[PDB]
C-alpha cells in the first residue's frame, strides 16, 4: 500500500500518538541503550582546560505504540524531518562547555523503526568538553578526560541509561594525536547525580591519555643541558681571563633564568612545583654555584706561593667535582620519575 | 484518565487561561523563590574585566489558576515543549554581558506542577558576567564577584524576587580553580534598582576569592632576588676589574628593567601602584646603588695610600651593609601586607 | 471586565488597527522623544577603532488609535510578546559596527501605553559603535566618542527624532573605566543626513574621555630616565676603561632602540609624530651624543701633556653639561604639553 | 481610500501577483541599475587576505504588474515587512567571504514603488571580501580591492545587471583610514562569468589604495640607519681596544638580525625579496663588512714599522670610504624606487 | 498557460508528490552525479590541521515523477524557494569542522528540471576541512588534502554517489596561494564506510600542496649561515684576546640556540625530528665545536717555544678545517634532501 499512508496512519491524530507521553506513562522505567563512534579527537588545551570532540551518538529503546505489523518489509528507515513527532529522551553533557549540530546540506541525523517497536536513532555533535588536569609530573604525565551522559528532566521512575554490552565506544580508524597517544582500554562505569530535585541516571566514559616527550626533549631539556656545560667550560679558561669568565657566569645565569621563565608560556598558573621546575632550579643552582665557585677563587688568589697552590687546586677539584655531582643527580631523577608515575 | 486530555482541558482556549495575564491579575504581589546550583566556575580574566559561570536556576511560584484536583497524581512532571503557554517572570541578570540556553540534544529545561498550584521551573544557562576588580595589593588580593537577578518590565506592585530560606547557592562537589579557591560562606543581600520608570525587584549574591601566591613565588619574587644576590656577588670581585664590574651592573640593571616590565603582561593598565611595583621598584633601586657604589669606589682611586684604604673600605662596609639592609625591607614588606590585607 | 478581551478589542482585526501605517498616515510628522541609559561601559580598543556600551534605550510617541478610555487604569502595562502588532519606529544606528538583543530568560523588553495614547517603549541593547581616534599628544589625549541615532526609511514629512528636555543620558552609579575618566557634560546636538533618496532624521551625543597617564608613568617614562641616568654615570668611569665605556654605551643605545620600538605595540601604525616619539627620539639622541663624546675623547687621548688636560677638560665639562640640558629639555616639554593640550 | 486595503488588492491572492515569477517571464531581460553607498572602510590586514566593508546597497528595476494609477500619490513608501511577497534580483558578492544584515532595532530595509512600475530596493550590508596583494614594494605599494555583484541563479536571457549612469559609488563624508590612502577614481567595468552551467551577468568596481611611509620610517629605517652609523664609530676607536671593538661589531650584527627577522613580523610568508628586505641585506652587508675590516687590521698588526703604517692606512681609508659608498647607496634606492613604483 | 499553475499541479498535494520518498522507493538505487567548483582556496594552518575552502556543489540525479511534457520549454528554471517540496539527497562531509550557507541578498542556490525528469540543484557552501599532515621535511614537504562526501543515513540499496567522467573538479581562473602552489592532477578514487549501522556510499578526492621554500631561505637559513661564519671569524682574532672570543663564542651559542627555539614557533608540537632540525642541531654543534676549540687552545698556551707552536698550528689548521666540513655537510644536506623527497 501507498507509502504516505502508513506514515500519517501511525504516527497521526487520527491514531492517537502523543511525542510528549512515555512509551509506558505509567510504569516501568524506558530502558535505553547507548553507543558512541568517535570520528576526530584534539584540541586539547590546558590553558582553557578542555578539549573538543566529534562523535556519533546512537540511543535504542522500545516504543509498543509503535509496533507496526501490516506492512511488509522487517525495518524501515524514516525521514529527518519527522523527528519533531516522536517521543526521544532529553539527554545532556553535565560537563559539556559548547555544543552544536551539522546541517551542512541537510540534517545530520538517522531513524529507523523495527516491527516489535524498537527505535534507533543517530545524531551527529561536536562538543567542548571539559577536564580537570593534575600538572604534577608534567612532562611524564597521563591524564584522563571523561564524558557524563546525563537525564535533565526524568527520574529513575521514568527513564534508565545504560550502556550496550558489545561495543560502546570504537574509535575511528587511523586516529592519531600530535602531543598524546590515546590508551585503547575505555573505562564505563555507573554515576548517578543527587540534587534537591530527585535522582538522575548518568553514564561516564574514562579516556586514558599519556604524552609524548620527544617534543619537551628537542626544547627543554637539551638547551639547558647545553647551557650547564657551557657553565663547566670556564673550569678550563686562565683564572686572569676575570672579564671573561664573569661575563660568562653572567650569560649563562641569564639565560637559564629566561628558559625557566619561558618553559611556562603555554599553561596554567598552577601554585605547585612541577618537574620541569625541578630541573631548571636544579640547572639553575649549578651555573650559580660556578660563578661562586670562581668568585671565591679570585677572592683566594689576591690575598698577598701557598695562596696560589689552594687557588689552582680548587679549580683542578671543580673540574672533576661538577660533571659527577651533575651525572648523579640525573641518575636520581630520571629513575624516581619512571618509579613514582607508575 | 487520558493524559492527553487533562493537558489541554487545564491549559487550553477552553479552560480560558492566558498566559499574558498574571496569576493574580490585580491583588498581592506574585511571590518567587529562587536558588541556583553552580555547575561550574572558571575563566577570570582581569584583562577583559569579566568571569564565565555554568549555572542551573530555579524558580517556584503559585499559579491559583493551575491548581488540579481531579488526577490522581500528587505531582506531575511535564514536557519542555509547553513553556511556552505558562506565564513565567522576566528575569534578566543586570550585569550580564553574553549568554546563552542550551539545545545539545534537547531544550535544557524542566517544568512540574503540583496540586495546590506551585510550579517549579529549572533552566540551565551560561552566564558571562562583570566584575569590577581593586588590584592594589595585587599578589594578596581577595576579591568579589556579585551577580544580580532583576526584573525589566514588572514593577513591585506586580513581581517580588526573594530567597529561599534554606541553601540558596549550592556548589558542586569537587569544584576547583586554578588560580583561586573559593570561600565557603556566600552573602545574600537585597538591592532594589531605581530608574525613571520605577521601581524594580533584585537579589544579589556575593563570591569570595583569594588569589594563590605560588605562581607568583615562582615567577617573579625568586628571580629578582636571584638578580639582587648577583648583583651582590660583585662587591667581593677585585676593583681593578673594571670592564667585568662594569657589565655586571649593566646586565642586572637591564634584567630588572626587562622583568619589571613583564610583570604587567596579563594586567589592565591601572593608574595606581601595586605591591609587585613597589617590590620591582626597591629592587632597581638596590641594583642601581650597587653600581653607583662600583662608581664612586672607582672614581675615588684614580685620584693620585689614604686613597687606597679609603676605597678599600668602601668595598668592605658594603660588603656587610647591602644584605642588612635589604634584609630589613623585606621584614618591613612582608609583615605590613599580611596586616593591611586583613 | 475581562482582561483578554480588552486586548484582542483594541488592537484586533475586529478594530481595524494596521501596525504599516503610521498613527497620522497623512499629516503632521510623528514625533518621537528619546533617552538612553548607560548601563556599562568599556572596551575601548585603539587598534580596532571602536569601543563597546550597553545601554537601555527609551522611545515615546503619541498613537491616538490607541486612546482607550473605558478601562479604569490610568495606565497599562502589556507583554513583550505582542510588540510585533503595533506601529514603531524604525531607529538605526549609523556609527553602529555590532548589536545583539538579549534573550537570558525572555525579551528584554518593556511596553506601557497610557489613556491619551501616549506610548513608551524600553529595549535592551549591546553595541559596538565606532569612534575616530587623533593619537597626537597620545598620553596627554582627550578623545571624543560619538553615538547617532537616525532613520533607514522615514523621511522628515513622516519622522522626526528629538531629545528629551529633561534627563537625556543619565549614567549608571558607581561606573568607572580603568584607563579613562568619564566627564558629566555631554553634547547634545543636530544632525542630519543627505542622500540621493532623500532627507533623514538624525541626533548624536559626544562623550568626552581624559586618558590617565600613571600607567605611561610607571611604564615608559621612568625606565627611559634611568637608562639616560645610565649612560651619565658613564662620565665618571675612568678613560681607561675603554671595554667597559664601549659596552656601557652599546647597551643604552641597544636597550633605548628597543623600548622605542616596543612603545608602540599596541596602537594602530599612524604616520605621524606622537609626544612619546618625541620623548623617546630624545632620550636616544642623548644616550648617541654620549657615546660619540666618549670616542671623540679617545680619540684625542692618543694623539702623541696638553692633549692630556684637553681630554679630562671635556669629561669635566659634560659631567655638569649632559644633565643641565636634560633639564632644560623637560621643562620645555612639560609645559607645552600642558599648554598645547588645552 | 483605506491604506490598508490598496496593498493586498495591489499585490494579494485576489490580484494573482506571484513572487516566483519575473517581470516578464517570457521575454527581453530585467535591467537593474545600482549604485552603492560607502558608510565605512577598515580593517585591512596583508596576513588574512582581505578587508571589512560597510555599504547601502540599491537596487532599480520596473515591474509592470506593480503598475498602480487611481491611488493619488506619486511615490509610496512601504513596510519592510513585506519585502517576502515581491520578486528580487538574486545578486551575491563573487569575492565574499562574510556577510550579515543588520536588525539592531528593526531590518534595515527601505522598499519604494512608484505610479509607472519603478522599484527602489535600498539594505543595509557589512562584508567581508577578499583581495590579492603584491608585495614587491611593499613599502611603497599600490593596492587594488575589487567586489564583484553576480547573479547565482538567472542567465543573461533574464536577468542583466548595470551601473548607475550617474554617481555608482559615492563615500561618506570625512571617511580616513589609518594607514592607506583612498584614490578619488573608481574603475567601472564589465566582468562576465563563463560556467559548464551557463553565462551569467557580473559587475565590477576597483579602489585604489596607497599606502602611508610614516610610519615605516620611523619604525623600520630609521634605527637601521643608527646602527649602520653605530658601527661606523667603531673606526675611531683604537685599534688596541680589541674587546671593545669585537663586542660592538657582534653586538651591531646581532641586532641587525633582529631587526631584520622582527620586519617581516605582520606580514604573510611570502617566497620574493621585498624592498624592506633588499635594505635590511644592505645594512647587514656594511656591518658584517666592517667586522671584517677590524679583522683584517688586527692579523696585519701583528705580523712581527711597515706594518704599522699599513693598517693604519686601512683605517683611514675606512673612515672617508664607508659613508661614501654608504651614500651612493641611498641615492641609487631611493631613486630607482620612485620611478619603477610609477 | 499560465506559470503558477503549472508549478502547484506539477508538485501539489493534488499530484500527490511526497518529498520524503525516494523517486523509486523499491528499486535500483538512485545514482547521484557531482562535480565541485572551487572558487577560493587558503586558510592552512599547521597548528589547528585544517584548511577553509569555498565551493559550488552541483548535484544530478533523475526523478521519474517530475517529469514533464506539456510545457513547450524544453528546461525550466525555478525558485530557490521551493526547495524544500522536493526530495534531495543528504550529502555530508566526513571530514568537516564547520559549515554555512550563504544568504548575503538571497539563498545562494539553484535548481534546473528537465523534461525528462532530471534534476540539476548547484549551492555555495564554505567548509573547514581537516588535513592529517607529516611534518618530516619540513621545509621540504609535499601535503596531500582530502574532501570526503558521504551520505548520513541512506544505505546502498537506497542511495550510490559517483563522479563525472568529464572534469569532476574545476579551479577558479587565477587562484593562487602565498605558500603553497596547486598542482593540477587531482586523483578520484572510492571509497566506502563500514559501520554497525550498514554500508553508506562515500566518494573522496585528493589535492596535492608543494610548500615554497623562499620565505624559509630568506627567514631560517640564511640566519644561521651568516652566525656560522661569525663564529669562524674568531679563527682570525689572537689568542690573546680571551675576554673578546669568549664572549664572541658565548653570543654566537645563544643567538643559535633562541633561533633553534624560535624556528618551531607555528608548528605543532609533533615528537619527530624534521629537517631543520637536523639543520639546527649541526650548526649548535658547529659553534659549540668552535668554542671548545678556543677552550683548548687557551688551556695548551698557558702550559709554562714548543707549546707556543703547537697552539698556533691548532689555529691554522682549523682556519682551513672548519670551513670544509661545512661544505661537505652542506652538500650531503642539500643532496639527499632532493632524494629522499622523490
Ligand atoms: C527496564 O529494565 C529494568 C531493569 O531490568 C526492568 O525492571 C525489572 O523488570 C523485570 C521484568 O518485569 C522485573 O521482574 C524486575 O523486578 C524489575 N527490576 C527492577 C529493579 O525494576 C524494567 O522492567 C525494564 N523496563 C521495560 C519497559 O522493559
Ligand atoms: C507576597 O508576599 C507579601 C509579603 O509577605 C504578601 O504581602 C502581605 O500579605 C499578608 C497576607 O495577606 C498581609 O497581611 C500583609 O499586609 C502583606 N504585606 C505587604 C507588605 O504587602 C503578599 O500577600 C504575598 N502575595 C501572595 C500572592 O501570596
Ligand atoms: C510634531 O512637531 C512639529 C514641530 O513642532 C509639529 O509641527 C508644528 O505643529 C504646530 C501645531 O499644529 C503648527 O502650528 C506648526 O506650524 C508646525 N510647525 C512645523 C515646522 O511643522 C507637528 O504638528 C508635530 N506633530 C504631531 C503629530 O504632534
Ligand atoms: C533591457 O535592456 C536591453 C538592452 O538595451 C533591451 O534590449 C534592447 O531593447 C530594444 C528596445 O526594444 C531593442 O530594440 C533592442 O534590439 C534590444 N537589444 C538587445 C541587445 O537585446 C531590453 O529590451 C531591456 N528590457 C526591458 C524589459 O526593458
Ligand atoms: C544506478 O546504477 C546502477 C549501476 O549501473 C544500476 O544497476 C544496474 O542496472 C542495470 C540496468 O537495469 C542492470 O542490468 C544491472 O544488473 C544493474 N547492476 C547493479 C550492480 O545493480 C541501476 O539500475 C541504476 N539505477 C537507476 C535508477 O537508473
Amino acid at each position: 500500500m501507498s507509502p504516505s499512508d502508513f506514515l500519517d496512519k501511525l504516527m497521526g491524530r487520527t491514531s492517537g500518538y502523543d511525542a510528549r507521553i512515555r512509551p509506558n506513562f505509567k510504569g516501568p522505567p524506558v530502558n535505553v541503550t547507548c553507543n558512541i563512534f568517535i570520528n576526530s579527537f584534539g584540541s586539547i588545551a590546558e590553558t582553557t582546560m578542555d578539549y573538543r570532540v566529534n562523535i556519533f551518538l546512537r540511543q535504542k529503546w522500545n516504543d509498543p505504540r509503535l509496533a507496526y505489523s501490516e506492512y511488509p518489509d522487517d525495518s524501515l528507515d524514516l525521514d529527518p524531518s519527522m523527528l519533531d513527532s516522536i517521543w526521544k529522551p532529553d539527554l545532556f553533557f553535565a560537563n559539556e562547555k559548547g555544543a552544536n549540530f551539522h546541517e551542512v546540506t541537510t540534517d545530520n541525523k538517522l531513524l529507523r523503526i523495527f516491527k516489535n517497536g524498537n527505535v534507533l536513532y543517530s545524531i551527529r555533535l561536536t562538543l567542548t568538553l571539559s577536564c580537570p588536569m593534575d600538572l604534577k609530573n608534567f612532562p611524564m604525565d597521563v591524564q584522563t578526560c571523561i564524558m557524563q551522559l546525563e537525564s535533565f528532566g526524568y527520574t529513575m521512575n521514568d527513564l534508565i541509561f545504560e550502556w550496550q554490552d558489545e561495543a560502546p565506544v570504537q574509535v575511528a580508524e587511523g586516529l592519531t594525536l600530535p602531543q598524546f597517544l590515546l590508551k585503547e582500554e575505555k573505562d564505563l562505569r555507573y554515576c548517578t547525580k543527587h540534587y534537591n530535585t530527585g535522582k538522575f541516571t548518568c553514564i561516564e566514559v574514562r579516556f586514558h591519555l599519556e604524552r609524548q616527550m620527544g617534543y619537551y626533549l628537542i626544547q627543554m631539556y637539551i638547551p639547558s643541558l647545553l647551557i650547564v656545560i657551557l657553565s663547566w667550560v670556564s673550569f678550563w679558561i686562565n683564572m686572569d681571563a676575570a672579564p671573561a669568565r664573569v661575563a660568562l657566569g653572567i650569560t649563562t645565569v641569564l639565560t637559564m633564568t629566561t628558559q625557566s621563565s619561558g618553559s611556562r608560556a603555554s599553561l596554567p598558573k598552577v601554585s605547585y612545583v612541577k618537574a620541569i621546575d625541578i630541573w631548571m632550579a636544579v640547572c639553575l643552582l649549578f651555573v650559580f654555584s660556578a660563578l661562586l665557585e670562581y668568585a671565591a677563587v679570585n677572592f683566594v688568589s689576591r690575598q698577598h706561593k701557598v695562596f696560589i697552590d689552594r687557588a689552582k687546586k680548587i679549580d683542578t677539584i671543580s673540574r672533576a667535582c661538577f660533571p659527577l655531582a651533575f651525572l648523579i643527580f640525573n641518575i636520581f631523577y630520571w629513575v624516581i620519575y619512571k618509579i613514582l608515575r607508575h
